[PDB]
RNA sequence: GCCGGGGUGGUGGAAUUGGCAGACACACAGGACUAAAAUCCUGCGGUAGGUGACUACCGUGCCGGUUCAAGUCCGGCCCUCGGCACCA
């Protein structure tokens, strides 16, 4: 019911951790195929430990292919640019598929896409001591915020 | 009046580095219960590229009891998979109290007897069933931002 | 000065009465593992033929000798440590 999209990830271990977090929440992981690693990177495998068999991982050769395939979806885009924190939105409809899309670790999301949908742009309130926050951590804050709103349904 | 993340004998280096990242992005004081499984020497801190350590405000403690007796009136929430309550069932809004979030060991976990005595404040992030545990990094960050959700991201841009 | 130890890979270092030199540990390297500076598995003296299987070759401070065979025994020398002597 929940989805995590990774636009061309770079760090294998970051993605592997997110896969484990997905298996702990029964979340679908989406990957935009211009990846910075291979499918056989051993750091990818390690970060996912043994939980890989419980992750439904979907590959998409482009951001477009994903959007069209999941035409009925609440696509939430997570960048520094959004003027609204992630907790100011609503994820409480359980009859829906919620999509959280994460940019490249050293780039962002496509600047065209951010322009068109700034109402769905979630910025995690930080300080100035760091420029960003680890993707695998940032992915988890949103899954367990949305899971709070859905009252961790079926999850004990 | 801020949040406090204390890590009981952390071992895997990368987890603690990512926790310090979140701690610097939230101005959350990081308490470190020794023995640690790594080295926080400035040489090794810079070998891992941890340039935010200066802003993390790390308070090394040598025992869990030392930490309890230095911050006696801290609200100590112990975070383990053996809790029965979520992390969102408690109130971290009081800006007059010091809230402390205790995390465990990546290969072992929090002291079992400490969990038994204080099951009232034992928080379990709801997982599936086939997943034994979450990442220490992820578990810490989730808790920091849930308290900041309740604290409306005080002085956070 | 005498006597007695030590010298051996990248490192500390092992090798019994002469009979496969480098055990073992650290380093390193490749992996595995219930995000490793944890742990576990594997490789590791050199050379060249080598895809490799591996092979032969060389290698214990220098130079000798005894041996079928010398890290090992013998003689000279270099370096080093210790006891003893040596000190107007
Ligand atoms: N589901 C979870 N709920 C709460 N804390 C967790 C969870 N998974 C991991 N943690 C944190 O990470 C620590 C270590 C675990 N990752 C490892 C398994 C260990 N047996 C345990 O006590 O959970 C825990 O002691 C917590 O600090």
């Amino acid at each position: 019911a929940l989805h995590v999209v990774l636009y061309q990830p770079e760090i294998p271990a970051n993605t592997g951790n997110i896969a484990r977090t997905c298996a702990a929440t029964n979340t679908t992981l989406h990957l935009i195929r211009p990846l910075g690693f291979s499918t056989d990177d051993k750091m990818l495998k390690r970060a996912g430990l043994d939980y890989w068999e419980f992750v439904n991982v979907v590959y998409h050769d482009s951001l477009e292919e994903l959007f069209e395939a999941y035409k009925k979806g609440k696509f939430f885009f997570i960048t520094k640019f959004g003027q609204q924190p992630h907790t100011s939105f609503d994820y409480t409809d359980l009859d829906e598929d919620y999509f959280f899309v994460f940019g490249r670790e050293t780039s962002g999301l496509p600047k065209d896409l951010i322009q068109n949908n700034m109402d769905r742009c979630l910025r995690l309130p930080m300080t100035e001591h760091v420029r960003s926050l680890n993707l695998s951590n940032t992915a988890a804050i949103l899954v367990y915020e949305a899971l709070r709103q859905q009252n961790y349904r079926d999850l004990k």
